[PDB]
């Protein structure tokens, strides 16, 4: 069962004042149970505050979700004015708009009781407040799902758009040991500015990077499979960092 989060656009703009849509979409095979959705505004899932989380409830065997039996439920800033009317298909709804809604926003979904990092995804939006928000931030789109052969390497690609000298880093995961609801992201590799790279304990001597973003590893090994993203960030500020991930198969 592994969870994939896409999403339509990279940007949607609005005028302070009126109502807004952030599109998302999941797939999710192998598993009828009902995945959590998690809306979060931030830098990245792990570092957010909540904007709204909902799940439909288990009906039974055969018996599909019901919108109506379902829980949902929008927090702080946004409460009263988030919402999503499907769950299956999360896009979210965010009503008179603020110059403060301006910025990133998550659309996560992750398997009930999730415990492992293939049952969850997800992806950013930026929502920009016409007149107040910038433009042109930072987006990462990486490939869904790549594999490679037992002892071969693999180099794992990180397209973008207004990544000029980002700062790069890899991690895998997350894992839910210490945190059930995001998770908690493990460094994998990070190659900053100034031509400095760190590789984790788990790839050092047979990792390295080609180009500027891409990560190559070497001699694959079973226990490399799992999730891995790919997350340039270009400063501190929320609209200045984007991550996206991608399966390893074996």
């Amino acid at each position: 069962s592994i969870m994939t989060v896409r999403t339509t656009h990279t940007e949607v703009e609005v005028h302070a004042g009126g109502t807004v849509e952030l599109p998302c979409s999941y797939q999710l095979a192998n598993d009828t149970q009902p995945p959590v959705i998690s809306w979060l505004k931030g830098a990245s899932p792990d570092r957010s505050t909540k904007v709204f989380k909902g799940n439909y409830n288990w009906q039974g065997e055969g018996l599909g979700f019901v919108e109506s039996d379902s829980y949902k439920e929008s927090f702080g800033d946004f409460l009263g004015r988030a919402s999503v009317a499907n769950l299956a298909a999360p896009t979210l709804r965010l009503t008179h708009v603020h110059p403060q809604d301006g910025g990133r926003y998550w659309c996560q979904v992750a398997q009930w009781s999730i415990r492992t990092e293939f049952g969850l995804d997800a992806k950013s939006v930026v929502l920009k407040v016409t007149g107040h928000t910038p433009s042109n931030n930072v987006h990462v789109s990486t490939a869904e799902v790549v594999q490679v052969d037992e002892g071969n390497d693999i180099t794992m690609t990180c397209p973008c758009t207004d990544c000029a000298n980002a700062n790069v880093t890899w991690y895998t995961g997350p894992t839910f040991f210490e945190n059930y609801e995001t998770g908690t992201y493990q460094p994998l590799a990070n190659k900053n500015q100034f031509g400095i790279t760190w590789f984790s304990s788990e790839i050092a001597g047979r990792a390295s990077f080609s180009g500027a973003r891409n990560l190559v590893i070497r001699a694959a090994k079973i226990t490399d499979a799992g999730r891995v993203w790919c997350e340039l960030a270009t400063g501190q500020g929320e609209l200045d960092a984007d991550r996206s991930s991608t399966i390893l198969k074996v």
